[PDB]
């Protein structure tokens, strides 16, 4: 099968809005980590491959995605970043936490519609 952009976006786009509507839990995520704003110089030792909400909707807007499974390898990166990053006692560890439930969620049904 071949998916075209704006198919992609029709149906993905608004399972990243679901994220963005979890507040204060997207807080973290909707803009890049900044390490030196943040104070934490260590992020990018840590991090090799940084992904947020927004770089995931520029790629939604610009057609970088193929495949719906390139979409979701990004959005559980974004995850995977912040659980290894983050200790498991902190808010952004626990509002990562719940966005991937919130993502499940949301997926599969449009997985199964494509
Ligand atoms: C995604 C990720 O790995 N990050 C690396 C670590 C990090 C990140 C944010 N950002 C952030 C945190 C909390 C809130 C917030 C808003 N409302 N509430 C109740 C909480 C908003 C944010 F933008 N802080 N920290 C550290 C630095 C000091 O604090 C924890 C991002």
């Amino acid at each position: 099968a071949a998916f075209k952009p704006e198919e992609l976006r029709q149906a993905l786009m608004p399972t990243l809005e679901a994220l963005y509507r979890q507040d204060p839990e997207s807080l973290p995520f909707r803009q890049p980590v900044d390490p030196q704003l943040l104070g934490i110089p260590d992020y990018f030792d840590i991090v090799k491959n940084p992904m947020d909400l927004s770089t995931i909707k520029r790629k939604l807007d610009t057609g970088q995605y193929q495949e719906p499974w390139q979409y979701v390898d990004d959005v559980w990166l974004m995850f995977n970043n912040a659980w290894l990053y983050n200790r498991k006692t902190s808010r952004v560890y626990k509002f990562c936490s719940k966005l991937a439930e919130v993502f499940e969620q949301e997926i599969d049904p449009v997985m199964q519609a494509l």
